[PDB]
């Protein structure tokens, strides 16, 4: 177990999917896992591990902002021996082309946090997605006929930023949208040499219906999953 | 109901203590409170309302992190009437003569975050706690007969951190404990026009990588007991 | 005509293929290109139109360095209806297991210099290429029997560095080469909404081929780039 | 003796009251101290000890700006056995609420000196008093019946800025009092390991542009009152 | 050879005069020097080596900007034994009574660029002349009866800068020009110990001539900078 | 009056030499100053007027430091209509080949601070004094038969400096001297509209026999004398 997980090597499976929200990811394992069993509960980051398809995979909270996600994604990767991590949230949209309900892949990273500065002797450090995981993204969205953006996210510090002026900003420069982990796992995923995707859906635009929003959610860890059997073959 | 809590004004009481750890919230309730509710769920994070000496009192998780910490604080302070914060956490330990089960108080709090320096104009804001409350936690500590040092925290971005040297220059510096969370809380409070106030248990050792519910009972006595003494 | 570019709008394709050696320019056109006709002799940067297969595409060097590159591509882009910029260029590499004369895509670009905070208020701004862009040129790459690795690129201000330790640092974090205009370029795509990909084959080793070699692995990139454009048009 | 200090190990008590104005320190000996005597005048910064109801104490200028005072500091610190080190100066007020003659007492100090980064790897030190002085400090002042505020002081480069938006922000975060020199007493504290506390009195309003000897004494009686409270 | 420039120790007089418009070096050495030969033309950067009433010296283009510049300068000072570099080029100006064809001297050079900051710990390094080689230049142009102004240059990174708030700051500090390069070649100076120094004419103001009236100004501005070095070998 | 000089407009020349200790300023006025008159003493820093040679010169200290410097310069430019400002003092050596009692002339100044920063919106603004001013100063030290080395000063705000590393940078960068004002004085010329020369000696070598060090001294005060005739020419 590490101090943040009470497992043991092999509770997980090699590939671990991961909302912000526990109570989210035990919603994924009940709603697309067969066989599914709780593999941690410390501090309440409910995790989960069964199979999909016949795939084994994984499902864990990450909870929010850079300094959460990164302590469960290192943790995951030097201890539990995971290969792959796939961020599945949401995020609020600045551009007026990006619509309610479009499901957004974040090649990219941008943020407003210091940690990859201090990782790269204070210089830009690019955060990116791994490109073999982008591409079997973007076909298992296509195969499941859904449009799907890859661009660059913003990952912030404050959710409530003081600083307003940084939206215009932000939508100048093609920002897909806005969300506080992306930059934080991608950092992770090149200090630990693992491999690291982001994927989101637009849940404000900086809401429709439940029912249409709901089904979006679940398009996007449909897309996951999928992407997951395709980087397999 | 705000975005990361589901309640509603007056569910909360004018003063919450706030571990990182939801689970820990939950066990102050059942330990420590009086007919205590659970007023909050949301991403699993605990909240609960009840009573100390006659006292109403609130306790909370917050997560890990500066970003965390900040949503919830925010939430709290401008739409449940909140008026005190006290953080009651723990701590990793970089001198020498801090043991593990010390009690901190952090009248201070440095940081490797870019949050206050984007409040403040990229310049040095210093992130202090209020001081009646910080006097207040001083006197309940001794009055239970426990000790605690007052002084400067460090709040990190990266549990996990790539330089290790600069424990050093914390150690340098007299950083009695390493945390994740005051700087931040102590932003909140100045920006949205709150008090707040942080202690820590020291629940592991840096250098020496020795590590410890219960442990935290002394802290949060002394937190509950200095809120009385701040009523006064 | 711009500052640094004395052409006219249409004289230029909406695709334009950039070396930094300005005199890679001319052997561009008249190996890979047909029907070419010179546009461009502002400071000696020679810059050519004609038609690969049909369709239309420029070539015209860019400079060494961020703010060389960072004109041309700007003056393109906002005055002659540029809508793709393909870099095609040289590379130092840091890492052991990447080869002298491999092909490297960069779908990212970290860098030293301040142009990016400049742009978007002191933070972090991810300098990325265009995905499809990224996606056109793998696969022409494995239609030519090529291997490309993807990654991350680091364009650096200086050649002559003070500082010899941050090339560790590139390599513990999986920089893949060494150039010097990738981040910049990423920049001006972004600034002024067009697309742009960098693509470098390794020149040398930051820690020897043959004359013949050299131009074999430089005549692979331009067709790699050229059959990359035609794949985006479908 | 050191490079700007002409005296020896034992001619400073082990406490120094320090004014910019070294004609306000020779105001101070004159005034407040028994049998007072000149221990040093090198560039004009006049330093005296004496004795307060029976204690041992000195009073020196220490000049404008960070950089004057560090070097002060500094070699009292570590060639005259100097423990403590109490700041009474001025400062001009920014809050629509703070008036003149207001005396504030600075727990922690903002700035925007490159000085702590410097010490601090780049990062975000709270430069913050010696929370004992600080307790002192108030209870003297309420033994004396004079009102006082703590929180946070600004210590400023220039005395002329360029930036007048910065008012806004210093208002924002509730500075008290904008200064030249804490910040940079406290960073010197710390490096070279002894305690440090800054007392002002407002002598002018920022944005009223009022102005104001004698106007100090308040300030002064509660410095040397404090540290007899100390000493107990 | 080095990696940029395929000569030899002795090929390059220890004083060279360098354009950014590569052009412009074949004109100065068949308008001002005698006996000039051919010593380089890597990535068509052209150089040649004659003598000025006797005077051995050099001319070669640099580039424009920072990172191009710093490593032409950086090989001729560390592997031809090159103990002066004269820029002669053009510049912006933001002065209202800094007038257009005006010739300007920078004795010291602002700059957004971060070079200097990784070289200096990231503190402030006041990119600076030689003197000498100022008051050379100052004393020659008066002895060709042209007034010139020494002051501050800036050297921008991006021609096109996304914060036009930043003309007024370099106005209300005094700044002469605007140009790319003064800064980074007055860094390479101090970094590996030799002379530098740039001179401009005023080719625009933010904010017309002959074309015949431009090359007068332009023939001004280098024999102002070939009579400075006599002077300075007095 | 301003805040911190107790004066009024005509009581000061319009040239001011600045030494840091206000008793060397005394000192100036007693030894090179016919008919000096004492013009202010607030907290100290005492300033006075007089003649040299029948030319009207003012002498005052300025005090340690950037920030106590640029608060009198400041007043001097704005309230008592001074047009130039030479700083006459001393500095420690970095170069092994710069020797004890050499006359070093800053033509530009480096700095550790952030008020140029905070001038120039945080880029580099390079600090410079005013051309015509070195050229005075180094004619005039020739007609002294003195030697003279123009070059770049390092103005430190921490005379007890925690970086030691940073001398091996200011020495491989040929700073021929270090102080603790040359930076900020020449960034208040450049607000305000004047001309500002910094002149110093060296006093250690990060010392000789005091006859010499003094008549060096004196050398440099003649020098700044000197150089403000041949500028009045
Ligand atoms: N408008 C917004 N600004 C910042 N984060 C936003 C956001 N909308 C959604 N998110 C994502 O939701 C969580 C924070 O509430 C996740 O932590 C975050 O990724
Ligand atoms: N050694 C250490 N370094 C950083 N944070 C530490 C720590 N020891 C305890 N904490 C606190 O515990 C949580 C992170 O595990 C809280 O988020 C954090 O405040
Ligand atoms: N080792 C290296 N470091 C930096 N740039 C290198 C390089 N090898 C090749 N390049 C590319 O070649 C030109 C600079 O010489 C181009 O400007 C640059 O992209
Ligand atoms: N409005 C203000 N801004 C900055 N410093 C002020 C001030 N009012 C008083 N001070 C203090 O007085 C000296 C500077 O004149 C001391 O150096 C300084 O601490
Ligand atoms: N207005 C301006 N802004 C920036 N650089 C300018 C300029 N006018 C002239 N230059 C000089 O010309 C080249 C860049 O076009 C050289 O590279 C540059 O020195
Ligand atoms: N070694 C050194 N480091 C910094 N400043 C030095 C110095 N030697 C001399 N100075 C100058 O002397 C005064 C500070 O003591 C002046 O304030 C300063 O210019």
């Amino acid at each position: 177990a590490t101090p943040h997980i009470n497992a043991e090597m092999g509770d997980f499976a090699d590939v671990v999917l991961m909302p912000g929200d526990p109570l989210r990811a035990k919603y994924i394992a009940e709603t697309f896992l067969e066989d599914a069993r709780e593999v941690n509960n410390v501090r309440g980051m409910l995790g989960f591990t069964g199979t999909y398809k016949g795939r084994k995979i994984s499902v864990m909270g990450h909870g929010m902002g850079i300094p959460s996600c990164s302590i469960y994604t290192k943790e995951l990767i030097t201890d539990f021996g995971v290969k792959k991590i796939i961020r599945v949230g949401s995020c609020g949209a600045v551009l007026p082309h990006v619509k309610l309900r479009d499901v957004v892949i974040g090649m990219g990273a941008c943020t407003d946090s210091k940690v990859n500065r201090i990782r790269f002797k204070d210089h830009d450090f690019a955060a990116i997605a791994d490109f073999d995981m982008v591409r079997n993204a973007v076909d298992a969205a296509k195969a499941l006929g859904i449009d799907a953006r890859v661009g660059n996210l913003f990952s912030a510090d404050l959710f409530y930023s003081p600083d307003g002026e940084m939206f215009d900003v932000m939508e100048k420069y093609g920002i897909l949208g806005v969300e506080m982990e992306a930059a934080g796992i991608y950092g992770v995923a090149a200090e630990f040499g693992a491999k690291a995707l982001t994927i989101c859906t637009v849940s404000d635009h900086i809401q429709t219906t439940a029912a249409e929003r709901q089904t979006t959610f679940n398009d996007m860890i449909k897309i996951a999953l999928e992407s997951v059997l395709l980087g397999d073959k």
